[PDB]
């Protein structure tokens, strides 16, 4: 009867050398008391007379600590007696206080009938401990409940940044504010009078892609380019018909002619920021911001390139029953005031609808409910406990510093000041569960089989290689489809997305149960890809096309044009963000697009929660299919000259954290 232990430690904090915890080996018929002594894998040795069986639970005590000791263990591995198996106890948690934390065997179970079984008795008790450490919270009304945290201080710790994260996170911020300080120096006596101008602060914070923004952000075609593949994708869809507020002025029949020669052809696309339309603007250091609902029709020539056609800034409204037109053969500064104000509310609608709320708030919504109603023993649980890492912090940091009241959104973007709120209300209500799924998503937008979107393609790629991951975890531990129905604490999850996080979400698509492996399938596809991939795709673009602010405005201070011959340098100049506007754009956008040191990518978690070797074989295939696709993405980019690389999977992390 002799017992090997190996014990993990991913990250601790002693102020003495050695630390005492009291391990307990417990098995099917009895348990064994220990004496370790933590010295951070490490290995300690042991034998006892009493016979274990099958070792099932490891408890742990920190004995004798002091209030400011800490320790993440990892898993704790014991080796029986014999040539018995490897035995795992995944942990991946701060462990609190004198308490006893105890770890169930690493095997995944789904619960069951019976109430004696230990495992029963363990994961209800840690899921009456996990709701009540991890609560739901109205931020604003009409908008998906957050984690009950004012703060990060509020946060539960198991959840918290680690060390190097945070100081990672606090090193950038204050690189930024260092940034927008040697760029208020270098811009406080400079004047700001012509296009040219912006490459005074259009320095540091870029990269390559960025710097052939800053080349050709007036061509048009890359103006079309962003709605493909750009920072917001999201946007563009095919037009079935032509809109109702595109309302042509009388004289313009030939643009009328060649619209519905293109709908009935099937290349007319069109990009509605229709959300917008009367959302109160931000007023920002007394100086009032304005807000535009665009719609700008583009169409999808023969050689694989988007083209524009017409950008009405502004909808219809009683005051002005047809509004300005722009077209390409206009004044080429009126047209470029109407491709910035399009530019503009793409910055809007890709901020709030497609990056915070798309994929932060609903990664939120997906880590609470899955701490809340999955426990630990739960193999969905441990499917997505690497893809909802660090995305409480993160989602708590934006609600505290972002997009707070007083905060730096409200600061730089058109929309602060509560009208960002409002957008959000706007936009929840238009979250559906299609939206949110790439073949569903790109199949109503008319996306698919479109050549020139990477986006769509690389996203149909992602989807499919995710889709697999999680048919083969499901498969693995849902045999039938009435293991499904059968799951309780599956059902309370999928109600705690929907019900309870996503706020009734029934009426927009989302399931209130599963009823079938397919359906499950496709749920957790759907939220490794929100968690993943989709926020891989709508963050990444910052960096390379929001550094040049005249390329996406994070607001407009001058109303928009309704004279064609009336604007000027001056207007244009005017219209476009000042210096501290634009340069917090930049900066907000560097800090919300770069690299992390710390960047865990996807499929890619050294964290062992599963320990059957049949998980971490369908891991290794979603490894390996994730590798070729980025062989294939790689292939693929070295012959563009504007290259997709956002949907890289050694680019795309493992979670939403930034
Ligand atoms: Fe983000």
């Amino acid at each position: 009867g002799r017992y090997r232990i190996r014990v993990a430690t991913g990250a601790w904090l002693f102020s003495g050398s050695y630390n005492r915890v009291q391990l307990w080996l417990v098995g099917t018929r009895g348990e064994a008391e220990l004496e370790l002594q933590l010295r951070p894998e490490e290995e300690f040795d042991h034998d006892v007379a009493e016979d274990l069986g099958l070792l099932q639970f490891v408890r742990l005590r920190k004995h004798h600590w002091l209030v400011d000791d800490a320790w993440f263990c990892d898993r704790i591995t014991v080796q029986g007696p014999g040539a018995c198996a490897e035995v795992a106890f995944p942990c991946y948690r701060w462990v609190q206080g004198e308490d006893i934390l105890s770890l169930p065997e690493g095997t995944a179970r789904l619960p069951g009938d019976n109430a004696l079984d230990m495992f029963q008795k363990h994961r209800e008790k840690e899921l009456k401990d996990r709701q009540q450490i991890y609560c739901w919270a109205t931020w604003k009304e009409g908008l998906p409940l957050t984690i009950a945290a004012d703060r990060k201080d509020d946060l539960p710790p198991n959840m918290r940044f680690h060390e190097e994260k945070r100081l990672d996170f606090e090193w950038t911020l204050k690189a930024g504010a260092l940034e927008m300080a040697l760029k208020r120096v270098y811009t406080l006596l400079s004047s700001w009078n012509c296009l040219e101008d912006f490459d005074q602060i259009f320095w540091g914070q870029k990269s390559a892609l960025a710097e052939k923004v800053r080349q050709c952000w007036q061509d048009d075609e890359l103006f079309s380019y962003q709605f493909l593949n750009g920072a917001n994708p999201m946007l563009l869809r095919r037009s079935t018909s032509l809109p109702s507020r595109l309302v042509l002025p009388s004289g313009m029949e030939e643009l009328q002619a060649q619209l519905e020669k293109e709908l009935q052809n099937g290349s007319l696309f069109e990009a509605d920021f229709i959300l917008l339309d009367g959302i109160p603007a931000n007023v920002i250091r007394g100086e009032k911001q304005y807000l535009a609902a665009p719609l700008v029709m583009l169409k999808m020539e023969p050689n694989g390139k988007l083209q524009p056609m017409v950008i009405q800034i502004q909808p219809p409204s009683p005051s002005s029953p047809t509004p300005t037109l722009f077209l390409p053969s206009d004044p080429p500064l009126a047209w470029l005031l109407a491709k910035s104000w399009v530019r503009n509310s793409d910055f809007q609608l890709h901020e709030i609808q497609y990056h915070l709320l798309n994929t932060h708030l609903v990664a939120e919504v997906i880590a609470v409910a899955t701490m809340r109603c999955l426990p630990g023993l739960h193999p969905i649980f441990k499917f997505l406990i690497p893809h909802i890492r660090y995305t409480m912090e993160i989602n708590t940091r934006a609600r505290t510093q972002l997009i707070s009241d007083g905060g730096i959104f409200d600061k730089a973007v058109s929309t602060g000041g509560g009208g960002h709120v409002q957008l959000l209300r706007r936009a929840a209500a238009q979250l559906t569960y299609c939206s949110l799924c790439p073949p569903d998503d790109l199949a109503d937008r008319g996306l698919l089989g479109l050549p020139g979107a990477l986006y769509a393609h690389d996203a149909l790629r992602l989807w499919e290689i995710i889709a697999r991951y999680v048919e083969g975890i499901v498969h693995l531990f849902y045999q039938r489809d009435d293991i499904v129905k059968g799951d309780p604490e599956l059902q309370a999850w999928c109600r705690e997305i929907t019900e309870v996080g996503l706020c009734q979400a029934q009426d927009r698509g989302f399931p209130v149960s599963f009823q079938s492996q397919s359906q499950l399938c496709h749920f957790l596809t759907m939220c490794v890809f929100t968690c993943t991939a989709q926020h891989a795709a709508i963050n990444q673009g910052q960096l390379d096309w929001y550094a040049w602010v005249p390329n996406a405005p994070c607001t407009m201070r001058m109303p928009p044009p309704t004279t064609k011959e009336d604007v000027t340098m001056a207007t244009v100049m005017g219209s476009l963000p000042d210096v501290r506007q634009a340069c917090l754009q930049m900066a907000i956008s560097w800090h919300l697009s770069r690299r992390q040191p710390d960047m865990v990518p996807l499929g890619h978690h050294k964290e062992k929660y599963f320990s059957g070797p049949k998980p971490k074989a369908v891991l290794n295939q979603f490894r390996t299919d994730l590798e070729k696709l980025e062989k294939e993405i790689t292939a693929r980019n070295e012959q563009l000259d504007w290259p997709y690389e956002y949907l890289k999977p050694s680019c795309i992390e493992n979670s939403v954290t930034i």
